[PDB]
RNA sequence: GAAAUUGUUGAAAGGGAAGGGCAUUUGAUCAGACAUGGUGUUUUGUGCCCUCUGCUCCUUGUGGGUAGGGGAAUCUCGCAU
């Protein structure tokens, strides 16, 4: 498998396992189904960052773990009012599991490696984000993708998600929004989600007041 | 080879009590640095220094160890005078 090669204790078989995962992601004929296989892939990539300690190789590794949303379903096919055709259909299963992995992991990360996963989740939100598609508009990708962002990670009507990751997404999605390079994009519907969180009672004050200051106070 | 206790020697005290506490003098006596620089300039001379050529352990850059020559006319980078 790849969960034993990405979670190895050897550096060389983890780099070679990443390159065989590059060939495995450009071998698109086998990644057709089975959500939990993608969940296991993101758990192996989670450990594959977890063994990297030095700052320059962990930034190279975060950049290429973001780039794995780019090799897997590159934009070139560039579908026309084509709903979800083998570059956008399976991609969403590669996104959700990542957030699911972080939804499983936010207790179990210590005070010295948590910067790696703040920076990692910065790069990965920027990269899915960059692959809405090559352009920032694909409409059923926007509402289906925003349903498979809304329905898991900024739920904020469920306490099952850990409250540090939506406030970190609030801290990063503006600068990493405008890393895409004043234009008009489906941003506001995204912001409507946060307005839903301000509309949602039966929550804690932090989500309610920290997005209500941090996200809405931005003049951009 | 402890104390009680005994002798000798030395010191001290003693007009019908000593030993104790607070404080001090006198007499006797013991402590009391193989401490020695620090800083800023200037001769030189070396090296892990500059430069030429390398070799080797491993993990991510912000690596480590270790040879052969040359060169101070630049360099305090360090250490010696």
């Amino acid at each position: 498998n790849f969960v034993k090669q990405l979670s190895s204790n050897n550096r060389k078989t983890r780099v070679n396992a990443l390159e065989a995962l590059k060939k495995y992601l450009t071998a698109k004929q086998f990644k057709e189904n089975k959500q939990i296989e993608f969940n296991k892939l993101w758990k192996g990539l989670y450990y594959a960052m977890w063994f990297s300690d030095r700052p320059r190789p962990q930034q190279r590794l975060a950049n290429e773990l973001g780039e794995l949303h780019g090799l897997y379903f590159d934009p070139k096919d560039n579908s026309t009012a084509d709903e979800l055709t083998t570059n956008d259909k399976a991609f969403i299963k590669f996104s959700r599991g990542f957030w699911k992995v972080m939804c499983f992991e936010w207790f179990n990360i210590d005070r010295y490696r948590l910067d790696k996963y703040l920076l990692l989740i910065r790069r990965v939100l920027f990269s899915q984000l960059k692959y809405l598609q090559s352009r920032n508009w694909d409409k059923k990708l926007v509402d289906e993708y925003i349903k498979k962002v809304l329905r898991w990670l900024p739920l904020s009507g469920s306490p099952k998600v850990y409250t540090g990751i939506p406030i970190h997404i609030v801290d990063i999605l503006l600068d990493e929004w405008e890393r895409l390079l004043a234009k008009k994009t489906p941003l506001a519907d995204v912001i409507a989600i946060f307005q839903d969180i301000v509309a949602d009672y039966n929550n804690s004050k932090v989500l309610r007041e920290k997005i209500k200051e941090d996200l809405f106070s931005d003049t951009r």
